[PDB]
């Protein structure tokens, strides 16, 4: 489920903050509920923006009744050479260290209307650290058993684009925070010696944390 | 605004600690969630809420455009008789005082779903304390001018009955806090001596309805 | 999920301590798991028994694919009337108090071999106490919707004679832990003038069973 | 006696984190009851499982009614002859010391359907300390009257596939306690000088308990 306001949004053309200063919700909150990130909604919130919009919940409200629920392994796969190659001096995560190999298992519940729920597993492993910028990368990650798993992608790409994007945003996330939770367990505390550009001194914990992984495979290409 | 979980639940006989089971959500949230109470609900339980009852978030969530906004005068007419005498052989509100005038201007903006909204005054006073309990007594105060409130009627009683009974429910809320923030500041303490709870939160708890042809529920 | 050593014993007349001896295997344990009462079996001895008994595990394990779960209101409905005074004199709860009301529904998902699984709700009250001994009385709650589990019966007595039992022997122990958590928290332990007992242990050895048309047994 | 998990998943496909989300059970304990390792089973289990996979303990469990019972020799001819070859400073049991020669009796009283029971003597003497990584090493065992005991070999290798892999893990398990029981008590504890690669220190009692010592005969093939 998510909902509808950046689509409602970009069909009116209005901006979140026309809209804040209309129906009296404090701009951040209502900006981060117009993206489908919030995880909860005040019944005030949809009174005031259904009544603007002059719509029903049901066009504030996408629903599709296939509920997927991840699942991740207590215990991974993972080997994490350190390379010492000056971190502290330079706030690069690959100058920090380096994933020699992380490959685990996601189990996702694709559970359809019915109570019916089928499992589907995924090997997914470690594939490349891709360097977004020269300050922060991407660990990218990438399914072997996405083949086995073609019919988890005629599920996923049956339902909406919003809801495809909602549902690899959930998977991108998750998947970022077990990484960086289990690599900041694995790397001792690495602090920049140096603040970068004026910006206080950040240590390699919140750079691993601020790393967000998006798994790429051919089940979740958008 | 109206979540229907309680209606739905009415209609299919699903009692709620077998939704809260089957949904893997608390009894606790889930059971404050079915009326429509808590102002606060998680995607998560709605999603699970519609796939597990088989619905579109169309029939959990219930909205009618229209929209009511209520003001309260920032100083009423009130005027208070304080007895003093009672409250401590019984804890009743009325015994310990009552209020001898409490009329007041109260604002309510229905708004249509056009961006053009109707401002309608009703002056509601005093009129007598309800004995809903020998405990506990709630203040009542009529509409004066229910003649400017004629189409307040029809539109209040243009929505759905849970929508209505919700409206009664924030008014009530609203005029029992209004009453008892203004009364309490000119109210001492007595003690029940039954315990001897002080007269300050016998004011707390006593609360005030609107009885009017314009809110009979 | 039911050993049949105890049922194979009786075939073939052996003596529990006899098939410890030839099987090397203790006697406290050996009668233990003899009823299926220990949660935990050990592969060698399951191992020693099929060989000894010369039998497939399959005449020593009878499973249905049928399961059962029992999940308890997290809140009851229950009223408490303490006499206090007889519990002293002579050890029965009865004297001391009894649980005017203590009506709880149980959700019970009773799950088919089809990965399915059947939700029913159970709701029983307080309907009197159980005198098995003049010392110890077990609380007993009828059904009232006893409507909605006409298939939960049917279910039930699909089951063999010794699941059943089993059955029945694990809602007991549930009920039982259930209704003295919540009693002997509102009751104080009364010391017998007179051998002298505590009463919150005599809540805590007092138990409790479901008598209805649903589980005769 | 063994539970058949390994080969009922196997057959299925599943993984064992699939089938702990859904029986409830800790991925630990159903991990390793998956292997046939386990000597311990509760009744909760079995009945998840069986109902889980919809089979009954027919399946679940592979009995064959023949017992092999193992003793071994109180006293043993053991000859260790020590070698100060810098253990402490690289951590090989051929650094620690050599078995001149172990040679022993182990007594098998393969039983019957029938409480006849046959009693089988296995003069089984050490033959190499196998060096199976750089770090580690196993040690091998030969039956000398392996030859004489070819009616144990065909009671063996009656038993199914599973059930003679679990007698050689069986038989190996007992045989490396005893070895490095043995070895323990007559080599003193030589502590590694440096922790190997970060690894805690580890003294040569940790390395030659860690030892497996796998029996290599005809009778045991796989």
């Amino acid at each position: 489920i998510r909902n509808r306001l950046s689509e409602l949004l970009s069909e009116r053309g209005l901006k979140i903050s026309r809209v804040a200063k209309d129906v009296k919700i404090a701009r951040s909150s209502l900006t981060s509920m117009a993206q489908n990130d919030s995880e909860m909604i005040r019944y005030d919130a949809i009174d005031k923006l259904c009544s603007y919009l002059h719509i029903s919940p049901s066009e504030f409200f996408e629903h599709n009744p296939i509920n997927f629920d991840f699942t991740f392994d207590e215990e991974p796969n993972y080997k994490i050479n350190d390379v010492f190659e000056g971190f502290e001096v330079t706030a690069n995560i690959t100058h920090a260290f380096s994933i020699e190999n992380f490959d685990f298992e996601i189990l996702v519940d694709v559970e359809l209307d019915n109570r019916q729920k089928l499992n589907f597993d995924l090997d997914v492993s470690y594939k490349e650290t891709e360097k977004i910028t020269n300050s922060q990368h991407r660990f990218i990650f990438t399914i072997k058993n996405e083949d086995e798993n073609i019919g988890l992608k005629k599920y996923v790409d049956s339902l909406s684009a919003g809801l495809k994007n909602l549902l690899f945003k959930k998977i991108n996330q998750k998947l970022s925070g077990y990484v960086s939770e289990i690599i900041v367990k694995n790397i001792d505390d690495i602090e920049e010696l140096f603040p970068n550009k004026g910006e206080k001194s950040t240590t390699l914990h919140k750079e691993i944390l601020q790393t967000d992984s998006r798994l790429s495979s051919d089940i979740f290409k958008e």
